[PDB]
């Protein structure tokens, strides 16, 4: 068996715990929502489990059996889900408020439904990435177009207004650039994106300087993060009121709200421009997972570092209520971890499910 480790506020357990129930599935991805998480299996099925259930027993998400799912998404402060099929179809379910499901109404859905706006597309118009905010959604096509939809407050969708959209809408401001990553926030939310030239963009609410251009002014269309504009950034992430960027050469920058040590720089001052996370210099980071107020980082050599809030034991290596600076979690160096994920009070890490790796 693959190893799947979890810790934090988990209701099935009487530090880190081995989740054999999840290992049986062959985990490739985990998307953490607010009360539950989705698990994608090697065979392209999707399962769901609540954090606070008495029993660990992931249940099959019905309505996807037809298709081979290759990506899932959800947001750690959210109540809706996206799933992406190998053939390109996008499914959505959960809460419908503000049009976040993308079906042109605000009806909530117990079961996955195809977003017909993305069906019947031709080649480079196929969706290849999906993302959720707390109240909105995004997707990227193979050509590099970015579509957003859902709640529009503070310009989080990037279309020059605060209008909600129940149907996916092209982000015109990036038309002409190839978008390769996007991340969505919560509360008064920011949105971040990365284009193939390695430049980085932000828009939405400006509180705590999470947009990365000083002060706290928001904006309603995508704008360049000038401090990152010479680095080859390849991924972005959003936690609650803060932002993360990761370079091709494994450096990490965090900025935004400072409370509860969520930025990892060692104090709780808000940081209004992207700042290099010194605690990880020397390590080559290959992924970062941002929960609400805590983060994990996976390195090339398979170490798993964490920092931030510890109000709910998100960090099993510290007794104090925060973990100010990044530091390797013990026990995990020897397990060949390849994936990490964070919920609002939860963290997961897994090794590979190839029966060959085992």
């Amino acid at each position: 068996l693959q190893e799947v480790i979890g810790w934090g506020l988990i209701g099935w357990k009487y530090g880190p715990i081995q989740c054999e129930g999840l290992a049986n599935l062959g985990v490739t991805q985990i998307a953490c929502a607010e009360k539950r998480f989705l698990i994608l299996s090697r065979n392209g099925r999707v399962y769901t489990q609540a954090y606070n259930s008495d029993t660990l027993a992931p249940q099959l998400v019905q309505g996807l059996a037809s298709r081979n799912i290759v990506k899932i998404a959800a947001h750690s402060d959210g109540h809706h889900y996206l799933a992406l099929a190998a053939t390109g179809e996008v499914y959505s379910w959960g809460c419908g408020d503000g049009g976040r499901l993308g079906h042109g109404d605000t009806v909530p859905l117990e079961e996955p439904k195809v977003i017909s706006a993305f069906s019947g597309k031709q080649a480079g118009k196929h969706v290849v990435h999906i993302a959720c905010g707390s109240t909105y959604s995004a997707a990227i096509t193979a050509e590099g177009e970015l579509y957003t939809w859902g709640r529009g407050n503070y310009g989080r969708l990037g279309h020059g207004s605060s209008e909600d959209e129940a149907i996916p809408m092209l982000v015109a401001g990036l038309k002409g650039l190839k978008v390769i990553d996007v991340a969505c926030g919560s509360g008064d939310a920011q949105t971040l994106a990365v284009t193939e030239n390695g430049q980085v963009w932000s828009w939405g609410d400006g509180d705590y300087g999470k947009l990365g251009r000083g002060g706290s002014d928001g904006c309603k269309t995508p704008k360049l993060i000038e401090k990152l504009q010479d680095l080859d950034v390849v991924k972005v992430r959003c936690g609650s009121q803060f932002s993360i960027a990761l370079t091709k050469d494994g450096q990490v920058y965090s900025w935004g709200k400072g409370d509860n040590q969520r930025l990892g720089h060692g104090t709780e001052e808000h940081v209004r421009y992207p700042k290099l996370l010194e605690g990880l210099q020397g390590k080559k980071v290959i992924d970062v997972a941002a929960g609400s107020t805590h983060c994990l980082a996976l390195t090339e050599d398979s170490e798993v570092h964490s920092w931030g809030s510890n109000d709910q034991c998100q960090h099993f290596d510290t007794l104090r209520v925060t973990k100010p600076e990044p530091a390797a979690l013990p026990g995990l160096d020897t397990k060949h971890i390849v994936g990490i994920a964070c919920g609002p009070a939860q963290s997961f890490a897994w090794s590979s499910c190839s029966e060959w790796s085992i």
